[PDB]
């Protein structure tokens, strides 16, 4: 019913070698982006997250996946923001994905036409101040 959109490129403010954003939209729900592992500067957060299709694409709706195992960067507060020509972002909700451990479903009040997604990731679970990490992010159309 739903078609997935294919994102083929993105960008994180802070990422850990090895664990860069593309892990999060390699298909694979083992595989982590990870923000720095060192987190303990007083400006570490925010981390933005920037997620890229090929062209601006019809979009309704985007379900983050966190880590299915350990608690280290579950989103929590965000802000989420979007791009039609991949350069300049509108806001678009703020998302409080509370720290949890299960997916996190956003449905967009009506559809909207994206280049590019951002997340504003304001706070996230883990030791010290937090993390940021996600195993994988989808985007939909109905
Ligand atoms: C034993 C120790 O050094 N404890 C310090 C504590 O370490 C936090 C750390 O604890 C576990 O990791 C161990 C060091 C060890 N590698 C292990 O596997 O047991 C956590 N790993 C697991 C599987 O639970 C660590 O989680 C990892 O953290 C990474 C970021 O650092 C990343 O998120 C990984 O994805 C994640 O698995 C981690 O929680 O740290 C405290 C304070 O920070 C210190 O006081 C202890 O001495
Ligand atoms: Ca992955």
């Amino acid at each position: 019913g739903d078609i997935k959109i294919k994102i083929v490129s993105g960008t994180a403010s802070s990422f850990q070698s090895g664990s860069n954003i593309e892990k999060s939209f390699d298909g694979d729900y083992s595989t982590l982006y990870h923000s720095s592992w060192s987190n303990g500067a007083s400006n570490y957060f925010p981390i933005t997250l920037t997620y890229n299709f090929e062209t601006v694409t019809d979009v309704d709706y985007l379900i983050y996946h966190p880590r299915n195992n350990g608690n280290n960067g579950r989103f929590k507060e965000t802000e989420i923001q979007y791009s039609a020509d991949g350069h300049t972002f509108t806001k678009l909700i703020d998302k409080d994905f509370q720290g949890s451990a299960t997916a996190g479903k956003v449905t967009f009040d009506q559809t909207i036409q994206a280049k590019s997604f951002r997340f504003i990731v304001k706070s996230g679970s883990g030791d010290g101040q937090g993390f940021a990490s996600c195993a994988e992010m989808e985007f939909f159309a109905k």
